[PDB]
Order: C-alpha cells, then structure tokens, then sequence
C-alpha cells in the first residue's frame, strides 16, 4: 500500500477485540483507547467521529500512527475517547489524499453510515463467566431419571380433567389415546441431573447449566407456573435443588459450575392460587371472585372468561405489571422474597435468569415492546444485579434484542435465534429451524451474521445465547436429514462462534426430533460417550475454546466466502492466539488457500488444524489446507 489517494478496505479493520480497545468494558472514569488497523502506509489520515448522548452531537478525536504489526504489513492508528458516565457511539472515518471511506460496526463503506455505530455503555458489565463459558440446556423430565420415587405416574393426577401419563424411558412423547401431550412424564428429576454433573462438566466440559421450568405446575413443560416457591414434586424438593446448586458450583465432579433458571414472569398457569380457574384451593382466586386479595394481578376485558394471557391461551392468564412499587413487580423481582431474589439469594444462590416470552412483560393487558416493558426490565436489573452483580439476565427474543439489550440496563444478552441459530440452520441445511425450506449462499450468511452482531454491543455479543436446537424448534439433526457431519459442521462453528455456546440436550450426541413435543425426546444414555462421534468432537471442540481465550473474547474478522465451493473462512485473534477457521459446507472436498496474513500469522510460522492434528506452514502468507465436505479446520498457533 502507499499513499495514493485510495483506502484499500481489506486492509482496515476494527472490532472491540483486545488489540483493538483497552477499554470494551468502561466504567465512568476509564477512558476509551481504539486503533484502527490499515495496510502499512496506506493512508494521511484517520479520525474517530463518536456520537455523544450526554449532548446529543458528534464529537472528533484524530487519530495518530501508533505501530505496525509484527509481519510490516499493517500499520495501527490511535485515538482515545473521554471518560465519561454517558453512553457513546463511535465510526471511523479514513482518509488518503483524495479517497475517504467510513468504517463501522458493519464494516468498511465509501458513504457516511448512519447506522450499526460501535458502542460504549459506561458501567454496562455483562458476567464474565458467560462470555467464557459453554452452557448446557436441560428439559427436566426428559434428561435423566435420578430418583424413581418421585416419578409421575399415569393417573396420579388431573389437569383439566384429563389423566397425566407415565411412559416408559426412550418410548414416543406423544400421549396415547386418551391422554395429552403436555401431561406425558417419563421421569427426569434434578437428582438424575446432579448423578450426572460429571458427564456436562467432563465429559462434554460445559460449566454452565440451564434449566426449563422447574417449579410447581401440573403440565410437562411447566410454564404454566402454579407456586414460583415450591420445586415441582416430580423433580425433588427445595432440598434438592440446594443440593443441585451446591453440586454444580462444586469443583469435586468437574470445573466451577453454574445454573440458570427459567423465568416465567409474563403469565401464571391457570392453576395458580392467584387465578385458580378450577377451584383447586380454599382462597379466592382472581377468576373465581372480583373480591379475590390477586384480582388485580390479572387482565379481565369480560370476568371470568375473557382474560389478557400469552398469545391467547387461557391456560396462561398474563400478569398486570401496573405502575412502579405494584404488587406484581414486588412478587416478582422487588421483594427480597420475589421470585427472582429468592433463588439468587441464600439459601440458593443461583447464577441467573432466562426471561420467558419477554418482550409482553407488561401492565394492563397490554403486549409489551414498549415504554414500560423497558420500563419494568430496568427495575429489574436493578433488583437482580443489587442481589448479585455476577448473575446473568438473558431474555427470551426471536429477532433483534438491541432495545433490551443496547442500552445497558436491562439484558445481559438474549436468546440468539436471529444472530445464530436461523443463519446457521440455514446455510448448513438449507432450512429455516421449523425446518421448512430457506437457503443462503456462504456471501448471505457472512453478511447477515455481521449484520446481526452490529446489532450489539460487544458484551453483549460475546454473552448471546448461542444454539443449533432448543425446546421451541425443530432438532438440528432432523432439519439436516440425519446427516451427522452437518452436525460436525454446525458444532465447529458453533465452538469457534462469538457468544456463550449453548448445547440443547442430546443434539451433541445429533439426537433427532421434529416440532414440539417431539423436540423434547428422552436422553439416550447409550450415546453420552465418546465413542459417539459427535460427543468425542463436542468434548474436543469444547477443550479447544476453553484452551484459546480468542475464540471467547478475541477479535473476529472474515477471511473467505466463496460461494462456488461453499467455503467460509474467519479468524478469532488476540495479543496471543491467531486462529483461522475454514468451514467446507459442500459435499466434496476443496483445498483452501487461507489468508492467514490477514490476522499477521507470520510466514515461515506454524499451525496445527485442532481439528484433524495436522501441522501447516505458513508460506506467501498462507496455509493451503485441503477440507473435507461438511467439515472444518481450526488452524491455530
Ligand atoms: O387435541 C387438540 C389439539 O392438540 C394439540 O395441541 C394441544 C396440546 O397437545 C395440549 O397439551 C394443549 O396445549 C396447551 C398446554 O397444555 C398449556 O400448558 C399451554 O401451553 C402453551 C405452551 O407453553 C410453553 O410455551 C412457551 C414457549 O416455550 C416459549 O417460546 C414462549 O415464549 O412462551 C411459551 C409460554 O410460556 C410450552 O413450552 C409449550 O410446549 C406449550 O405449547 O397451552 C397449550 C395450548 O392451549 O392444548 C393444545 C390445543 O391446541 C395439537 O397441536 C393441536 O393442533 C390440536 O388442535
Ligand atoms: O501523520 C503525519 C504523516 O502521516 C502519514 O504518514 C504516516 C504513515 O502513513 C504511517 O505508516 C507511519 O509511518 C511510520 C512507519 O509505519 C514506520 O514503519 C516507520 O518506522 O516510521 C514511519 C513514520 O513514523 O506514520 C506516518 C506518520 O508519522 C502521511 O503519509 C505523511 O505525509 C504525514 O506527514
Ligand atoms: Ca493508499
Ligand atoms: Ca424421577
Ligand atoms: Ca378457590
């Protein structure tokens, strides 16, 4: 490069990546030090334009050549923004001679973007442990049966008139003649997950545990919450959740462990004291009188019958929120007796929170996704980081979370359905995660996995829930028509990925499964061992991003994406580890010549393909490295 009135964008690149920000995560008083990389010599000058919400206005800090990289290919310009307590907003704007181009959380552009900004949330902390960590999701009843005593059985008891059902480990989920779905039990408990702490956190190696719904309810699935107090019976008793807890945070069966739980806080089930629709309790439920001491911790457009509740469903009347200081938010997240600070507190002590149908919190009736929604989730970060500033708040959300998450007062993160687990369906499948037909090229996914990460701050990214599969959609091994290396494929990526990798129950083993119920299968146990395929390059893939802090927290920066060949190339950097991960998504093998030069793997230098064992050189900045169909390489030195 050279100064020839001309920015070449292959060679600029920002990210809040250790090499790039000395500061991604600022207090008031810390100030923001950015560098902007550029081919060595390639521009005059470079300026950092930051929006400031203290003022509502632009603000300009030039920048200064600061160094080259250790390969004298790229140089790195400095600037620093002010310590401030306001949130911010940054874009660089770089210029050569004649040539100028932007450059932004999106990436390079000649026009001035007005959109997808880095950020700088002051005081903004999301839980270290869960950018670090891998995390495991459990569906209850169907993991692994600990205690036969407890099991329901077909005709213990009654939920709207219809018998619960018994059925035996492994057999359909699907009720019998007579029975109904959300009433089949086969027997999972949380001493079956306790028995098996030592298969999550070493045989697989995930240190964090997330629970579906574990507290009283009549169905299978319980979001139909009948007492937030009382560990459902089928599962154990409050006893045994401490045990659970204490067990997981224990380093004797593993690694430090943590457990998030499932918050149903939008809507109660119809069977809770507070409603009791059928009169399963001496008091006076909400739709019983109109005297009832809850009646207004609920919606009635005409009592009884016509209630507010979850997407229509009159078996989940939904809670009025009211104003700040109502009961509702007292009972759920003010009171030091609320449901969410009961189990972060003492006796219990638990790691944080999954935000069930999030976006409707809401007071009146009314849908959420607006001012008081906001409103309500602020006040209740307060309420949980007050009680522990190191548990995690992550909301349930199918599209883009930015208004939760954005503003640094809510969510630490949020379910990526919409930043991962729809891409990657997509590209690898060729299907959307209902498993209905939608494909994207390798150029498609690359852009929209950028564009959705844009949508973050960095944190925030580096916190998203990350999964192939989970409770709501179609299991990742049916969508790819059983085809096991299409799992190998996704858990690469997954493994490599930016946010917190999150494997649903069974899919390391490719458990099949179509749309609920059927997505929520019995464990096969038969396949919890490394002589399954897909769990020995679980455990492998989870050693390699417990082994290399820049595949948590590093830098990411495309390097391939050839739509011939179906080939997407990226690498994952910091001050120590260089990493280029090459995805093959086709059928046939394709020897890749990776660009390693492109995250200054010096020439002459070498990497090991964590994937297959193999040992490359680096020469004319590259690594040529011949990758299987539907498979990957992790080249890292
Ligand atoms: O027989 C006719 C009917 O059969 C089939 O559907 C019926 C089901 O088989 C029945 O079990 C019954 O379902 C109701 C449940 O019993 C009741 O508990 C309630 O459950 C709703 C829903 O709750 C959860 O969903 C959460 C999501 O995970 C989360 O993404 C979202 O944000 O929040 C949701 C609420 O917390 C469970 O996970 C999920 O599994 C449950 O579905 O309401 C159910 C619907 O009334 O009745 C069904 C009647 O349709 C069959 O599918 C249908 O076509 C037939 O007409
Ligand atoms: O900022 C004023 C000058 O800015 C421009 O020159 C930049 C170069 O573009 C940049 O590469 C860097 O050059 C240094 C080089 O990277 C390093 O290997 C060498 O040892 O020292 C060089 C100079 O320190 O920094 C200079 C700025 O000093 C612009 O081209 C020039 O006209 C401006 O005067
Ligand atoms: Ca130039
Ligand atoms: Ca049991
Ligand atoms: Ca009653």
């Amino acid at each position: 490069a050279a100064n020839d009135n001309n920015v070449e964008w292959n060679g600029l690149f920002h990210d809040q990546g250790p090499l790039f920000d000395n500061a991604p995560e600022p207090t008031s008083t810390q100030s923001v030090t950015l560098k902007l990389r550029t081919f060595k010599g390639d521009i005059t000058s470079a300026n950092i334009k930051y929006w400031d919400t203290a003022d509502n206005a632009f603000h300009w800090v030039p920048m200064v050549w600061d160094s080259n990289d250790p390969t004298g290919t790229f140089d790195y310009w400095k600037g620093t923004i002010p310590a401030s307590p306001s949130i911010k907003y940054y874009r660089f704007q770089i210029n050569d001679g004649t040539s100028t181009a932007w450059y932004n959380g999106n990436g390079p552009s000649s026009t001035e973007p007005n959109a997808d900004d880095f950020y700088i949330i002051p005081n903004f902390k999301t839980p270290d442990w869960l950018k670090n960590g891998v995390m495991y999701q459990i569906f209850p009843d169907r993991f692994y049966n600990g205690d036969s005593s407890n099991d329901v059985q077909t005709g213990s008891y009654t939920y709207n008139g219809t018998p619960t059902e018994k059925k035996a480990w492994g057999s359909s989920v699907y009720a019998d003649p007579g029975y109904d779905n959300s009433l089949v039990f086969f027997g999972g408990d949380l001493a079956g997950i306790d028995q098996k702490l030592g298969y999550i956190k070493k045989t697989l190696g995930a240190n964090i545990l997330y629970l579906n719904p574990i507290f009283k309810a009549p169905t299978n699935h319980k979001y139909d919450t009948q007492d937030y107090m009382a560990v459902d019976p089928a599962f154990g008793d409050n006893s045994t959740l401490q045990t659970l807890i204490n067990d997981i945070h224990s380093t004797a069966n593993g690694p430090k462990g943590y457990l998030i739980l499932d918050g149903v806080f939008n809507h109660t089930g119809d069977s809770h004291p507070w409603f009791d629709k059928y009169n399963n309790f001496s008091s006076q439920g909400a739709y019983e009188s109109q005297s009832s001491p809850w009646y207004n911790y609920y919606t009635f457009y005409t009592w009884p019958d016509s209630y507010a509740s979850f997407l229509g469903f009159n078996s989940l009347p939904k809670l009025n929120y009211g104003n700040s200081g109502s009961a509702v938010r007292g009972v759920i997240y003010n009171n030091s007796n609320s449901v969410a600070k009961t189990y972060l507190n003492p006796p219990y002590s638990v790691d944080g929170w999954r935000l069930n149908a999030a976006q409707y919190v809401d007071a009146n009736g009314n849908n959420g996704s607006d001012v008081t929604n906001h409103q309500i989730w602020s006040e209740f970060r307060n309420a949980v980081k007050g009680v522990n500033s190191n548990a995690a708040i992550i909301g349930e959300y199918w599209g883009n979370a930015n208004p939760w998450t954005a503003q640094g007062n809510q969510w630490d993160a949020a379910t990526n359905f919409d930043g991962f687990t729809q891409p990657v369906s997509e590209w690898i499948t060729g299907k959307d995660y209902q498993n209905n037909s939608a494909s994207i090229s390798t150029t498609q996914f690359d852009s929209w996995l950028r564009g959705t990460r844009a949508n973050y701050p960095t944190n925030v990214q580096q916190s998203m829930m990350n999964f192939l599969s989970n409770h709501d959609i179609t299991r990742f091994a049916t969508r790819s028509g059983g085809d096991l290396w299409k799992t190998y494929l996704a858990l690469i990526f997954q493994m490599t990925y930016v946010g917190t990798p999150t494997i649903y129950y069974g899919d390391e083993y490719g458990m099949q499964g179509g749309a609920d119920p059927d997505n929520r299968r019995s464990f096969d146990w038969s396949q919890a061992t490394p002589s399954n395929s897909a769990v020995a390059l679980t455990q492998k893939l989870i050693t390699i991003r417990n082994q290399y802090p820049a595949l948590r927290t590093g830098s990411f920066m495309t390097l391939i994406t050839d739509d011939t060949n179906k080939i997407y190339s990226y690498g994952r950097f910091d001050n120590v580890n260089r990493i280029a991960v090459v995805l093959n998504n086709d059928s046939v093998s394709h020897t890749v010549n990776v660009p390693v030069w492109q995250l200054s793997m010096p020439n002459g230098s070498t990497v090991t393909d964590k994937i297959t064992g193999h040992s490359y050189t680096v020469q004319n900045g590259m690594v040529t490295v011949a990758v299987d169909g539907h498979y990957g390489a992790v080249l890292a030195q």
